[PDB]
């Protein structure tokens, strides 16, 4: 028997979608939007504008809940960008030396991705797409969740979604709140990191050369300077284009004009790279910026009273700062603590307590790491009680500098800080015997003074066409 509910069909609700589906009998996805059968722009999904990355954490966790998805992927124009050998990043230590592969990435317009996974995720007879049908209250009451109460846009019927088990994947806009203060609990213990970043993506068409095999250029920010950070990345993508994101903290936000964004990629940031890799491309699209950028967090876990059968993930529970690429990662590592949760204690009394716990700590890495650069920026409003983050927060600091400064020379220390950053690793590897000797051993490789640009690489910027 059994039967499970999924609230949203985004990164969250498909990936959880396709690992209840072998743990239940139906799976219902709800959602208020229109999917479609195309890899296009979707409304709900708004960030489909701007690059996402996928880090191997959630590139592997992924594929082992989706087989199929990333060589799907790599055929329908994705690279497979490995780090740190694909990758020329002005770091806030340095130049990041390009060591060989350790881990890697998947860089693809957030449209493809979302279709990849759902029309893989959908390739399940039990999963049934339920859209454009809006959510209006939790079926049940204080001590145990039933199902939804929904009602189709199109024709206006109302009717009861009852399920053993209401999952919750609605987006950083997740009215959970409201859903929950319906059944009658209070209010979460709200936290948050507010930076103020703004980002601002515009589409750049990639020379002939350049379409494949294109590592991944960004310049970043120094978060121990006292200035406005703002970064740069350009990623490639499909069909042989480049994405170009330029971002900024209140009081360094970036323009919205065309003609002003080519110049914060050029004169914004600590190092004019990006703007000038942009000067050999055909820009397609204007300035789309998005200012929804700030870590919140909503800790359901450590509520005084939570229902049976209701389990929030996703950017419902934790959604963090894209200039950091660790969203997906995060959903994706928290769908494997619901399934590392569903074995233990099956369908039993304290799923929900538990799977929520287990999801708190599933997200706890994507949670420092955002918001530990994070603090230290100018005038950023924080409504946050971990200590982590308060007191003590210096050598939180003063240790991760150190980490990542010798990670820009240093392979030991490299191949074990992107293990981590990339969500591949917990915390507590970075305190292996053989990482902090490493860190003690010093540098191995002199820091580049130019960017560490293959001559096969620049090389692949012109066309070379009128010359005889
Ligand atoms: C600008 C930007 C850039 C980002 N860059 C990165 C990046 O580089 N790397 C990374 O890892 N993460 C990134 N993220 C985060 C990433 O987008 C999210 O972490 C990810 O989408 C989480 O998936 P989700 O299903 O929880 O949310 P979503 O993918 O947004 O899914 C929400 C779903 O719920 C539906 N829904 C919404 N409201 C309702 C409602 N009221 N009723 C019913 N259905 C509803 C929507 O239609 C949609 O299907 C970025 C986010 C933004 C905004």
């Amino acid at each position: 028997t059994r039967s499970a509910v999924v609230l949203g069909g985004g990164m969250a609700g498909m990936l959880v979608s396709s690992m209840l589906a072998r743990h239940v009998g139906s799976v219902t996805v709800i959602d208020r939007d229109a999917f479609p059968a195309g890899p296009d722009l979707r409304k709900g999904v708004p960030q489909a504008r701007h690059a996402h990355i996928l880090w191997s954490g959630g590139a592997r966790i992924v594929e082992e809940l989706l087989p199929g998805t990333t060589d799907r992927l790599l055929g329908a124009g994705a690279h497979r960008i490995g780090i740190p050998d694909g990758q020329v990043s002005y770091t806030a230590y340095g130049w990041q030396h390009r060591f060989p592969e350790a881990q890697f990435m998947i860089a693809c317009s957030r449209a493809l991705l979302d279709w990849t996974v759902r029309e893989e995720t959908l390739r399940e007879e039990r999963i049934a797409l339920v859209e454009k049908t809006e959510v209006l209250a939790l079926l049940g009451d204080a001590g145990r969740v039933t199902g939804v109460r929904v009602r189709d846009q199109e024709s206006g019927e109302e009717r009861e979604v009852p399920a053993d088990l209401v999952v919750d994947t609605m987006g950083r806009g997740s009215p959970m709140k409201r859903l929950l203060a319906e059944l009658g609990l209070p209010a979460p213990e709200e936290e948050f990191v507010d930076s103020g970043m703004v980002y601002a993506t515009r589409l750049f068409r990639a020379p002939e050369a350049a379409a494949t095999n294109f590592p991944l250029v960004s310049v970043h920010a120094d978060h121990r300077a006292g200035r406005p950070g703002c970064n740069a990345v350009l990623m490639p993508i499909e069909d042989g284009r480049w994405i170009v994101t330029v971002s900024g903290t209140r009081g360094g936000e970036p323009p919205a004009d065309d003609e002003g964004f080519a110049r914060f990629a050029r004169d914004g940031v600590r190092h004019p790279l990006v703007g000038e890799l942009i000067a050999k491309a055909q820009p397609l699209t204007s300035v789309e910026r998005s200012r929804s950028t700030v870590n919140r967090r909503l800790h359901y876990d450590r509520l005084a009273t939570w229902p049976e059968g209701l389990v929030v993930l996703g950017d419902a529970v934790a959604a963090f700062n894209p200039v950091y690429g660790h969203g997906m990662s995060a959903a994706a590592h928290s769908v494997l603590a619901l399934r590392s949760q569903l074995g233990q204690r099956a369908f039993q009394p304290g799923l929900a307590r538990a799977a929520q716990r287990a999801i708190a700590v599933a997200v706890d890495d994507a949670w420092v790491l955002a918001t530990s650069h994070d603090i230290g920026y100018p005038g950023c409003r924080t409504q946050t009680r971990d200590p982590r983050l308060t007191r003590h927060a210096g050598e939180r600091q003063r240790v991760t500098d150190l980490v990542g400064l010798t990670a820009t020379r240093n392979q030991v220390v490299n191949r074990a800080a992107v293990a981590l950053n990339t969500l591949s690793a917990g915390m507590a590897s970075m305190q292996d015997p053989a990482v902090m000797a490493a860190v003690r051993r010093g540098p191995e490789v002199p820091a580049p003074t130019e960017p560490p640009l293959r001559p096969d690489e620049v090389a692949r910027l012109v066309s070379g066409a009128g010359v005889t």
